[PDB]
């Protein structure tokens, strides 16, 4: 499944397979953009199928609820909705466009990488563990980016072995999807990205 949209401030697409043969996916994702802002998150479901998918869903819905929130905020209501679920790996991304600020909080393998023209990437190492429902000492990220920056944020389910030179080359969403399809023929696990380029 592809999704696309676009506005005069970004341009996104959005990809989810399931696992071969698998009905249920365990991955979540969720995208907002209006003129001013974006929001969006990704989460991966601990287990599998079913039960995971309820640990995803709820990161989906609870990120679509609390938009408006701080990333910090809103990640910590996604861990106490955790409790007495499976739990899940989850990032976060908030981007204002008046301010090209954006701010990200994550925590688990859901990965994050934005590339900017300059050559400069900014691509945080995965934070420990998951979302359990039990404490959690969450990093928030708060930068600028410049005209031009392209990113992604993937589940485990994407392996790719220089992420970062797929969105240099790529001139547009769909070209770097495409860059991308290689990685997506084996199936072997659920596999949800979402890509951005950042007028
Ligand atoms: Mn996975």
């Amino acid at each position: 499944m592809i999704q696309v949209e676009e506005n005069e401030h970004i341009q996104t697409l959005v990809y989810q397979l399931n696992k071969e043969g698998k009905s249920i996916c365990g991955d979540s994702f969720f995208m907002k953009a209006d003129d001013k802002e974006l929001i969006c998150a990704v989460a991966d479901g601990l287990g599998s199928g079913s039960l995971a998918n309820e640990s995803s869903a709820a990161i989906k819905d609870l990120v679509e609820n609390y938009a408006s929130e701080d990333v910090e905020s809103i990640i910590e209501r996604c861990n106490q909705a955790m409790k007495n679920k499976r739990g899940a790996t989850a990032s976060i991304l908030k981007i204002n466009f008046e301010q090209r600020q954006f701010t990200y909080c994550s925590v688990g393998n859901v990965r994050f990488i934005l590339h900017s023209p300059s050559g400069e990437s900014f691509y945080p190492l995965p934070i420990s563990g998951y979302l359990s429902g039990k404490p959690q000492k969450y990093k928030t990220h708060t930068a600028t980016y410049e005209k031009g920056s392209k990113f992604i944020i993937h589940t485990d389910g994407l392996n790719v072995p220089d992420i970062r030179s797929h969105l240099k080359k790529g001139q547009s969403v769909e070209e770097i999807s495409n860059s991308l399809k290689m990685y997506t023929t084996s199936r072997k696990d659920d596999l949800t990205y979402i890509l951005g380029q950042l007028s």
